[PDB]
């Protein structure tokens, strides 16, 4: 099964030369589905970097992003966390070996019987945003440990007038006298900026707005811990707002209103930041027609808005084809995917040469909210992923475990 | 109503006088004082054979090719293949699906005009001689891939698919200079269309294309008019309204002395409003403004709901009992379980006060639903239970003998 199959990165290789190799070795075939590379490296290296940048924080991955076993294995490995929001990422991660105190129940708004099941593995810390939330708990995990999840604004939200989640701080102050009522444990706060931030200023205000809500926690008798800064942070540099940017925003508001010694224990929800630049797809072009305006092509890719780039409707993305001489000529042109739907276009215009049936694109920074979502509408398969790591990155792996 | 094994080849008895909002009200009473409330589909088959009878009634001059791709469910292809359809099929999957249930390769056409070469072979393989194309590089994959493929030539109407009539003329030279044999026209008016005139435009194109390929040394056969037709009744251009329009077009552009052979390709008219999903609520919340409600429910857009999406669909929530014309109703939204912002079903509706436990029911909700749902987030697609009354078995046996 190609999901526990790892290959060897060769010393000096990286995944683009690993890529390249692929296309090349099946030029003169017909054998040219979609495919992806997966660095397990790069997950790594994400991690190295969390530890310095955010050295409070302990990271709960976001499984929803991507449930690669490979990718969960990598992490429980590493020591992260994992943030699962169902019955089925539960079983996942339990599945490879990861005990209940790792896993936070991160869904605000739970089925019964998935709380049932939370119950029945053990797994304690979930959150919360409302009453009947809180008489759902009482019913069906009495013993659970909340953590009371307040909203944050998005000021470029689509839809400002509906969030879904998250309480506001007079709810907040009801949801924890009720919890008190209830006798139900509340131990901390979590919040989520949301994918979409441009300011980093909405970190500050949201943990400016946990601790007041940490000070309702104990004006009620709580004893209250656990702070959980969500996710939201980038996934590659080809973005204006940089991880570390974030970081040495958030690192003085934690100092500042959650010192150390008050024994907080500080986590966070990252999804995207560990596993978006780890893949990158190789598409194939399966189909072309030309167009005279002057002269412009549309070309037609084995994968589409139905698989891997559902990530253009759900996850708000912009995606930028690559190819796999500053002198040849431009065209105007637009990509499709495969299916037999008129919505199925990934490009509206972009400038390439002319390109050529059985010729590669390529799309980097597609590990997150892409496979994770992908039907197989119209029949079409999902890519097979080749998961890669070097000798070197597999060291440093063994080191976390040790 | 429990399922035997597989839900994918288990049908129950549809007893007399039983319709499938009955069976949906007996499986909610059956769940009632427990905690198992996962969405589920009541899928009554025999729906599909009455949309066979009014197609048949209809269109008695047009050969129906199920567009696989509308819903896949293994139930649904068997019923129509016993039918006698045909199935217009875009991949190797669905040609597998199609043969694995029994279906001979000359009841499919592979409508895909831009396939995959590897695709294109495996149809070669299996015997589907029969494939569309609107593009010069696709004879070039035509002649090298499937040499003695019957192509069906794509065109456009009123654009990722269709070639101009300008086109047209072009690519039937270039298959004549390739020895490749053109059989006939294809169209799809899209399912957006408004106006049945565009049939009759698209019919007509039709006909000039099959006199440029006269012309060029063809012997055109095939007429291919599409799919796009509506699949419920809760629509302003009804069926029939359409059909009104298509026949006239067909007799006077394609008379039956012609020796043309007429087909379409139906997808959501078929399965439709055989489907109706239950969903139950799960979680809840009130919001002062007076008073207005939060619902989350097990299906979203993720799942059944991708259909906001990707189908242009605009979904009714439908309690399980008509309300009194007294009870309050108030200010409402809809949303999918996912951890996702954007997972929401319905922005503002008008719903009487409602429970966690309690459900809502989403009719005409059997195409582009369950076949472009994920499990994102680990949320399980809901369970499908198929009913068949016996005199609607009887039917199918009289269309399968
Ligand atoms: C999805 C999700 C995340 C992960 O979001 P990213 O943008 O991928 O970091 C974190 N927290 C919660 C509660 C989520 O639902
Ligand atoms: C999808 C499709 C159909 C089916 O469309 P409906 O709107 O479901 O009838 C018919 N023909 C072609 C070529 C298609 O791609």
């Amino acid at each position: 099964n190609e999901e526990f199959d790892c290959h060897f990165l060769d010393e000096g290789f990286t995944a683009k030369d690993i890529l390249d190799q692929k296309i090349n070795e099946v030029s003169s075939s017909d054998d040219k589905d979609a495919f992806y590379v997966a660095d397990l490296g790069d997950i790594l290296k994400k991690h190295l970097r969390w530890l310095k940048a955010l050295p409070r924080v302990t990271p709960f991955y976001a499984v929803k992003c991507n449930d690669s076993k490979a990718i969960v294995k990598t992490l429980a490995a590493t020591g992260t966390g994992f943030d699962c929001a169902s019955k089925t990422e539960i079983q996942l991660v339990q599945s490879l070996g990861v005990p209940p105190e790792r896993i936070i129940y991160a869904n605000p708004c739970k089925q019964v019987s998935q709380i049932k099941y939370a119950a029945n593995n053990g797994v304690q810390m979930m959150t919360f945003d409302s009453e009947v939330e809180l008489m759902k708990v009482a019913r069906a995990h009495p013993k659970a440990k909340l953590v009371l999840r307040i909203a944050t604004d998005d000021s470029k939200a689509v839809c400002r007038l509906s969030v879904k989640f998250g309480a506001t701080l007079r709810t907040s102050r009801l949801l924890l006298e009720r919890a008190k009522e209830l006798n139900i444990d509340v131990v901390g706060v979590s919040f989520h900026v949301g994918s979409g931030c441009t300011d980093p200023e909405t970190f500050v205000q949201a943990i400016s707005d946990a601790r007041c809500v940490f000070d309702m926690g104990a004006e009620v008798g709580f004893s209250m811990y656990l702070l959980d800064i969500g996710g939201g942070f980038p996934g590659s540099e080809d973005v204006k707002l940089k991880f570390e940017e974030i970081t040495g925003v958030i690192n003085p508001a934690l100092d500042k209103y959650f010192p150390s010694d008050s024994g907080v224990r500080i986590i966070a929800e990252p999804g995207r930041y560990y596993v978006a630049s780890a893949f990158t797809l190789a598409v194939n072009i399966i189909a072309k027609k030309i167009v005279l305006k002057e002269q412009t092509f549309m070309y037609y890719v084995n994968d589409g808005v139905y698989g891997s780039f559902n990530c253009i409707l759900y996850d708000h993305a912009h995606v930028k084809p690559l190819l796999q001489k500053p002198d040849e000529k431009y065209y105007s042109s637009s990509i499709w995917g495969p299916t037999c739907d008129g919505l199925d276009r990934i490009v509206e215009r972009c400038d390439l040469p002319e390109m050529h049936v059985g010729d590669w694109m390529l799309f980097e920074n597609m590990g997150a909210y892409t496979v994770a979502a992908a039907s197989t509408f119209n029949g079409f398969q999902r890519p097979t992923i080749y998961y890669v790591m070097s000798g070197p990155a597999w060291q440093l792996m063994q080191q976390f475990q040790n």
